[PDB]
């Protein structure tokens, strides 16, 4: 167990949400591989360009507990935007909800996520 | 006991040149603490390329953080910093704009791993 004095943060690892193939969808994600029952904290970022055509995603997580919504929108009124506190489950995995209303969606680039894990205790 | 606390945000303060290089002190944090800060956005593009780069001056702050406005919007990068005895942590922001009348702020999201005396 490490020491709250040798607390780190890593916050290395990132990906993408796969986009929709739909103008208005609601589909779910899994991400996996994470430290089995930690405790992250997932941020939007980004570094793509805008599609211009209004591509709007709004990810959260329907456990009583993940806290947070993450927004996305590229046009203009540009949001990236809240974040989500949750836990890994016991197989480290965790499964977000993504809505998506895209005024145009004929090859739509990715939305993208960081993952922010405290290195303390056993985390 | 791990939880994060997310919800401290704040702005950078805009630049009053074209081309500027300054600092910023975060001020009002726990003294001595651990945190990691990201950029975010939610703020309409000025469509004038304003280009901010930002590292940490603190001793052993690790990363630097980057934000784009004009087509290739970038809103990247992270530090991981030690608050000083006071509470503070001081920033150097490297800004390039192609324009720059009152222009809005760029946005950071502080979080902090409340876990023992963190």
């Amino acid at each position: 167990p490490v020491e709250v004095s040798q607390l780190t943060y890593n916050a290395d690892t990132i990906g993408n949400w796969v986009p929709p193939t739909e103008l208005k969808q609601t589909y779910t994600q899994d991400i996996t591989g994470l430290k089995p029952n930690s405790k992250f904290i997932i941020v939007p970022y980004m570094d793509r360009v805008s599609s211009e055509v209004l591509q709007k995603c709004t990810i959260t997580c329907n456990e009583v507990d993940a806290v947070g919504s993450i927004s996305y929108f590229d046009t203009s009124a540009i949001k990236c935007d809240g974040y989500i506190s949750f836990q890994a489950n016991s197989i480290g995995e965790a499964t977000f909800t993504l809505v998506t209303d895209y005024q145009g969606a004929v090859d739509p680039k990715p939305y993208q996520y960081r993952i922010i894990r405290a290195i303390v205790g056993n985390n």
